[PDB]
């Protein structure tokens, strides 16, 4: 397969935040096929940003997602053309996110560009006043429609001093070349900062996905 | 306890769809423990109904609910003063549903009350050409907030042909006294029309409903 067992990938994100412009660098690594990965970024322009690193983690890696072999993997057959992702972040106190991602092979290399559009964040909202804790385990809805993968999740992201700050994904994966349409299902995920410096100039995040038919059917 | 592990229920809705007005009522039963139950609904009023009965089915009963014991089970505890609900229901074509009910208990029998309200169904949608064919299994994401018990549900109708009509619920559960919060956990289900006769004016609805925490964390 021209996906290997262990695989690495770059991250090329820029974007803004209320007006707030930034970039971040990344290298991550993982393993494709145990849905099991980790990422170490650097805000290379824009730093130390002035905003929760949280919106910003979930747009630094889809083909590290265990599928059953029951379960077409989308994403994983569109490469080496690969594909792009589309997804919108709509939080509870009207903030609305627009995410583009671009995901091409190299090698052994993934390489993802992404622009991150965020904005209507209340200035003293958790956010802007960098209140959250990361997000909670999560399970993405996914089905096929007009050659896409369409995916929906119900986020939340764990607030200090208790409580959750809730964020509803839309993410609609695109390949670039026709492959074999998953059946209704979903991706289980949890996502979270590992290690970080005093102003998330430089984070590590670990991720684990993994696919599966509903549990009650 | 006050709940049983055999107990009944009766439903008794009403309420309009794109103007008509229509009276449903339901005769229930299932195991509270075990998350397993059955109810056989005949249309008392306005039938047949011009819509799909899948509008309606998720409308006809939590306390069935399988709980394990390290989660905190709020409607349970609720009882014997009880609970009412509150459900908002988004369809993809622009269609909204606001639902209420409320939740007794008189012996070994629940008595649900439930008024529907649904509108801006398109004419020649799915709903009012009555070409759904089933909720797909899903699962809702619940958290506490200020004493109530908050539920969101990407939830998906199959259609005829092979497509999906999509849905967002958020349902608010609320107590009639305070109870032991849980911690943020999901609900599967597996909601299915079992019998029915030509014109569905008598339904039969068999639903399954385990929580549990999240499956990867
Ligand atoms: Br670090
Ligand atoms: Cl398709
Ligand atoms: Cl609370």
């Amino acid at each position: 397969s021209v996906i290997a067992k262990q695989m690495t990938y770059k991250v090329y994100m820029s974007g803004t935040v209320n007006g707030h412009y930034f970039e971040v660098e990344g290298d991550g690594k993982g393993k494709p096929y145990e849905g099991e990965q980790t990422v170490k970024l650097t805000v290379t322009k824009g730093g130390p940003l002035p905003f929760a690193w949280d919106i910003l983690s979930p747009q630094c890696s889809i083909p590290f997602t265990k599928y059953p072999e029951d379960i077409p993997d989308y994403v994983k057959q569109s490469f080496p053309e690969g594909y792009t992702w589309e997804r919108i972040m709509n939080f509870e106190d009207g903030a609305v996110c627009t995410v583009s991602n671009d995901s091409s092979i190299q090698g052994n290399c993934f390489i993802y560009h992404v622009k991150f559009s965020g904005l209507n964040f209340p200035p003293n909202g958790p956010v802007m006043q960098k209140k959250t804790q990361g997000w909670e385990p999560n399970t993405e809805r996914l089905f096929a429609r007009d050659g896409m993968l369409l995916g929906n999740n119900f986020m939340a992201l764990k607030l200090e001093g208790g409580g959750h700050y809730l964020c509803e994904f839309k993410t609609t994966y695109k390949a670039k070349k026709p492959v074999k349409m998953p059946g209704y299902h979903y991706v289980d995920r949890k996502l979270d900062v590992t290690n970080h410096n005093k102003d998330y100039t430089s984070v590590e995040q670990c991720e684990i996905s993994i696919a599966r038919k509903p549990v009650v059917a």
